[PDB]
């Protein structure tokens, strides 16, 4: 089963690259969803977590 991502990075370097591209990209498309999902506090869930 897929789990333990932190350890996965120790495998290859690309792992961090891809995630870095997908992550930074997602936030771009999510930035707009912030409105539709205003009722929810998904963003805050990560804002404080990070």
């Amino acid at each position: 089963m897929d789990s333990a991502p932190f350890e996965l990075f120790f495998m290859i370097n690309t792992s961090i690259l891809l995630i870095f591209i997908f992550i930074v990209l997602l936030i771009h498309f999510e930035g707009w969803r912030i409105s539709f999902y205003w009722n929810v506090s998904v963003h805050r869930v990560l804002g404080f977590k990070e």
